[PDB]
DNA sequence: GTGTGAACCACACAACACCCACACACCAG
DNA sequence: ACCTGGTGTGTGGGTGTTGTGTGGTGTTCAC
């Protein structure tokens, strides 16, 4: 209803918001956001003007901080860059749930026989014998977990948050098996082709809830 | 009296709608 | 305090749908 042709002014203008806040580039919301300096377009046509017609013409966004505040040199100019930051929702990569899955098995292997799988060696100071890792298969254990050994994970692989790397273990990992994905990706780093994450696991609803991603009119 | 010449139906494609698995999140029991 | 299930949220990478400014083009004050 009432369809309206995009302004070479309105390109230009989503275009300059896209350079300014370029973490943002692939969400809806800044869009949407955009929508309130151009009434006449949708979040939704707005998203998809920039997508198609307009992402051959970026060329360069502005640079930002770890902070996520646009960078200013010494004179209050803005730093042109034609490198993209990293978005907001980073995506898994199966060297990612490999160093996953074995971290749990390892925390798994020492919760349950109280030795240092590589060394092994005990933790407490009884003697076995308990079998040596990876003989061990983690098969139905699904837990303790500490927070801690998130907390320390994500230090340690900062690419995804704590918070990240629970709900990867808890709707992923444990979906397939922690046994059944440390095999398949050993099987396939030993037949010279690279492995693939676990996908498709996700098993969640709901009565009214819109469908995301649709910053219309309406 | 025979020619150039100054509104219905199609249709390409832009505007906009809508999709959904899951990354990252927070809380309660 | 601690683990852990239940669940909110909206990103990321799209595809699906509709409305519309410009083709045919048919006549037509006929000039
Ligand atoms: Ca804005």
């Amino acid at each position: 209803h009432n369809k309206a042709s995009f302004t070479d002014e309105e390109d230009e203008f989503i275009l300059d918001v896209v350079r300014k806040n370029p973490t943002r580039r692939t969400t809806h919301t800044l869009y949407d956001e955009i929508s309130h300096y151009v009434p006449n377009h949708t979040g939704n046509s707005i998203r998809h003007r920039f997508r198609v017609y307009l992402s051959k013409r970026l060329e360069y966004v502005y640079e930002v901080d770890k902070f996520g505040k646009l960078v200013r040199d010494d004179d209050g100019n803005l730093i042109k860059t034609k490198v993209l930051p990293p978005s907001i929702k980073r995506k898994f990569s199966a060297d990612e749930d490999y160093t996953l899955a074995i971290a749990v098995k390892k925390q798994f292997y020492r919760d349950l026989f109280q030795i240092d799988p590589d060394t092994g060696r005990s933790l407490i100071t009884v003697p076995g014998s308990e079998p040596n890792f990876a003989a061990y298969r983690t098969q139905s254990r699904r837990g303790p977990i500490a927070r801690e050994f998130f907390k320390h994970f994500a230090e340690e692989h900062a690419a995804h948050t704590e918070n990240a790397w629970r709900d990867r273990f808890r709707k992923f990992l444990l979906a397939y098996g922690i046994d059944d994905y440390i095999s398949y990706y050993e099987a396939e780093k030993a037949q010279n082709r690279e492995p693939e994450p676990m996908k498709n696991l996700t098993n969640r609803p709901r009565p009214g809830v819109p469908t995301p991603g649709n910053y219309n009119s309406a």
